[PDB]
DNA sequence: ATAGCGTCTTAGCATG
DNA sequence: TCATGCTAAGACGCTA
C-alpha cells in the first residue's frame, strides 16, 4: 500500500498501454488502478470522480470510434516522458 | 509558440476593457480569445493557468455578483501597472 | 461539461 | 566551489 508518485494521467495511461487491445472502458481502468495500488482502497470515495476528469479533458485520452478509451497518438510520448520524469 | 504577454498581462487587459471593471471567468477567456485567436487551437490548459493566476495573484481580487466575478484590487493596481510598463513583454 | 485552487518544474537572482 | 532561499512564471492536475 504504498502512495503512488504518478499523477492520475499516468495510472490511466499504464493501465491502458497494458490492455491487450490497447484500450479499456472506464470500469476496467478502476480495477486496474486497485489492483496494482491498493492504496486506493483506503482513499476518499471521490478517487474514481477523478479519474473520470483527467481522462475527459486532457489531450492525451480520446474515445476510440460504456464506450472504450485509447492513448492518443500525438500526445503519446508526452506521456511516456511523463512517466520518467515523475517524482 | 506563446503570445509575448503574461496571463497576468492578459487577465488585467481583459478586466480594464470591459465597461464595469468586472468579468467572470468565462468573459475572460471570451476576451482573450477574440483578441488573441491562438488560444483557440491552443491546448486546453491555458485556461487553467488563467484560474491559477486569479487565485494567487493578490492583484485580482474576488467578488460577487454559476461563478463569480473578479476584479482589480486598487491598492495593488498601480503596482501591477509599473510591473508592466518595465516587462511589458514576457513570452 | 465549469470554476476554484492545487502540484510540480524552471529560471534568474539572491543570501548563507 | 557548494547549498539554500526568493520570486515570478507556467504546463498540467485535482476537487467539488
Ligand atoms: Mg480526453
Ligand atoms: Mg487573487
Amino acid at each position: 500500500n504504498c502512495k503512488p508518485p504518478y499523477s492520475f494521467s499516468c495510472l490511466i495511461f499504464m493501465a491502458i498501454e497494458d490492455s491487450p487491445t490497447k484500450r479499456l472502458p472506464v470500469k476496467d481502468i478502476y480495477n486496474w488502478i486497485l489492483e496494482h495500488f491498493p492504496y486506493f482502497a483506503n482513499a476518499p470515495t471521490g478517487w474514481k470522480n477523478s479519474v473520470r476528469h483527467n481522462l475527459s479533458l486532457n489531450k492525451c485520452f480520446k474515445k476510440v470510434d460504456g464506450s472504450l478509451w485509447c492513448i492518443d497518438p500525438e500526445y503519446r510520448q508526452n506521456l511516456i516522458q511523463a512517466l520518467k520524469k515523475t517524482p
